[PDB]
């Protein structure tokens, strides 16, 4: 496909899941070659693994004193729509968290984008390769089309969950909020996360219970998500990717390790 950008400037604003701090953004339109990248007080931070500084419960970036929370979701949905040049200005700590799912930025960029002038360079695999840790593992193989499994093994009434995004299905990702399990909720607070989490934003799963009175969106929400939240992850290769991948209880730790070991594998070629 062609690179592309945004046509004109798109702002979105609201609290952040873990600093609990209400942020803005404002994304610019950029040129070709410019890739993804955010910009705070002064300073661009490209939206590359270089810059990972946090990866757990969410993919933090940062650059020259300057960080960025939790820009898994947004760098999701930019992935799924090959926009591939624009800066993100954040004002404020942290990528607003909206509905706890990429929709409401989905639905804005898509009816924004301006097509450019040359065609993106993909980032293929390769070859076959593996990544492991503690029995999380993450497999990934070439493919003509951007393919991610998620299989998860839940310890409440969801217990075994697989999820399979293809080429052509985002829709079927970009609703999918983020979730939390209520017995994990006083430790994410006392190790300083969470403080935006509320039912407004967040699935919130007892052993027994769902807690949000509207429910779950599909009978296997948290893997959708998790499919979409290794998307954002695997953007930080630094273009968009085409190969077939499979996550088996994978989290934004071990979806780094992967892009880094793939990106180790391309730096000449
Ligand atoms: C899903 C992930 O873990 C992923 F890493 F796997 C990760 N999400 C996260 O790491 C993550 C972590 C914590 C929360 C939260 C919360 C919260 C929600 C509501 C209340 C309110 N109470 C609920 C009970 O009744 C009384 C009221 C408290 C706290 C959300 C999100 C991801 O999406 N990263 O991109
Ligand atoms: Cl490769
Ligand atoms: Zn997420």
């Amino acid at each position: 496909g062609l690179e592309k950008t945004v046509k004109e400037k798109l702002s979105f604003e609201g609290v952040g899941i873990h600093t609990g701090e209400y942020s803005k953004l404002i994304i610019h339109p950029e040129k070709e070659g410019t890739g993804i990248r955010f910009f705070k007080n002064g300073v661009y931070i490209p939206a590359r693994h270089e810059f990972v500084v946090h990866t757990n419960h969410s993919t933090d970036l940062g650059f020259k004193g300057q960080r960025i929370k939790t820009v898994e979701h947004i760098l999701s949905v930019l992935h799924l729509l090959e926009i591939t040049n624009v800066t993100i200005e954040v004002i404020g700590n942290e990528i607003p968290i909206l509905d706890g799912s990429g929709w409401e930025f989905y639905e804005a960029i898509r009816k924004n984008i301006l097509n450019q002038n040359r065609e993106i360079d993909y980032f293929v695999v390769e070859e076959p390769i593996i990544v492991e840790d503690e029995g999380r593992l993450i497999k990934a193989e070439p493919s003509d089309t951007l393919e991610v499994t998620y299989e998860g093994e839940f310890k409440n009434f969801l217990g075994r969950q697989k999820f399979t995004f293809v080429e052509g299905n985002e829709e079927e990702i970009v609703l999918a909020r983020t979730f939390a399990f209520d017995w994990e909720i006083e430790h994410i607070k006392k190790v300083g996360l969470g403080k935006g989490g509320s039912l407004k934003n967040t699935l919130v799963l007892g052993k027994d219970k769902v807690y949000n009175p509207e429910g779950l969106r599909y009978e296997n929400e948290p893997v959708r998500h998790k499919v979409f939240d290794l998307i954002g992850d695997l953007y930080l290769l630094g273009s968009p990717v085409k190969g077939k991948f499979y996550s088996f209880r994978g989290g934004h730790s071990l979806n780094v390790k992967l892009v880094k070991e793939l990106a180790k594998k391309q730096k000449l070629t």
